[PDB]
């Protein structure tokens, strides 16, 4: 079926639950074995989410090269994407190693650090210009720039240097700072605004690495902002946008990393955006 008449007939019959449960029956199941291992918990946010071993991201180290972090793989969309987990005290080094690797331009952070009262990720960037960071296990420094506050989100210029070979790279953060402690946002309209930006700036373009998206998980939040994306991406590039199916897209890109979209509302919201951004594109 068409997405927004699917969507009208999933909510006059109210069966939004029974879809959600119906993409969690079907999604593949591959080994996390890496994850698991008992010297890599320290390494890991929850228990239950964890990378597959196929499509987990190496760090270029011989000790441990574990991070919690997937690559997913868009084949006809072309575009990839780096899903992971807010950084935890011990792996704010590993992180921006990845980062570096990888050759990304931009991070996109979907969470505030403190939510519902509690920690949902590290301080793992510098809040002043005169007060740097600097990893000692990865032997990276991080600058702050600059920075720019708008009313949803805020936009921070970095610089990262390899202090092995003092090579410099600047890296956009791109902070969606609204999202609410509980549920979803009523309207897609500031999300939509928020992946716009991250478009116009260069950081989901060929010519770099991929885009490392994070919430606390990287699996909810994350996986609407990857979803909507690609949906929009292909509505373009078909003859048929209508042929967009996102149910089919959403377990595509669950063959990469489990888990992507929480809840029946994550799930909700997603068709919302992508309907609301296909009228805007053109
Ligand atoms: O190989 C790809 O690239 C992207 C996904 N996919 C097939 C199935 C679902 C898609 O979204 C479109 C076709």
């Amino acid at each position: 079926m068409e997405m927004e008449k699917e969507f009208e007939q999933i909510d006059k019959s109210g069966s939004w639950a029974a879809i959600y449960q119906d993409i969690r029956h079907e999604a593949s199941d591959f080994p996390s074995r890496v994850a698991k291992l008992p010297k890599n918990k320290n390494r890991n946010r929850y228990r239950d989410v964890s990378p597959f071993d196929h499509s987990r991201i190496k760090l270029h180290q011989e000790d441990n090269d574990y991070i919690n972090a997937s690559l997913i793989k868009m084949e006809e969309a072309q575009r990839s994407y780096i899903l992971t987990q807010g950084p935890l005290p011990n792996t704010v080094g590993h992180f921006w190693e990845m980062v570096w690797e990888q050759k990304s331009r931009g991070v996109v952070m979907l969470n505030r650090v403190m939510e519902k009262g509690s920690l949902k990720c590290a301080q793992y960037w510098p809040q002043k210009e005169e007060k740097e960071m600097i990893f000692e296990d990865t032997n990276l420094k991080l600058t702050l720039i600059s920075e720019d506050i708008k009313s949803y989100y805020t936009v921070r210029q970095l610089e990262l240097e390899n202090l092995t070979t003092q090579e410099t790279r600047e890296i956009l953060h791109f902070h969606y700072t609204t999202w609410p402690d509980f549920g979803v946002p009523e309207s897609p309209a500031s999300f939509l605004n928020f992946l716009f930006k991250v478009r116009e700036s260069g950081s989901l373009s060929p010519e770099h690495g991929p885009v490392v998206v994070h919430c606390s998980a990287g699996i909810g939040r994350s996986g609407t902002f990857c979803l909507a994306d690609t949906c929009l991406l292909l509505m373009d590039k078909r003859k048929d946008p209508s042929s967009v199916d996102i149910k089919k897209v959403l377990l595509e890109m669950r063959k990469f990393r489990m888990g992507l979209i929480q809840t029946a509302d994550q799930l909700r919201f997603s068709y919302l955006a992508v309907i609301e951004g296909a009228k805007f594109i053109m």
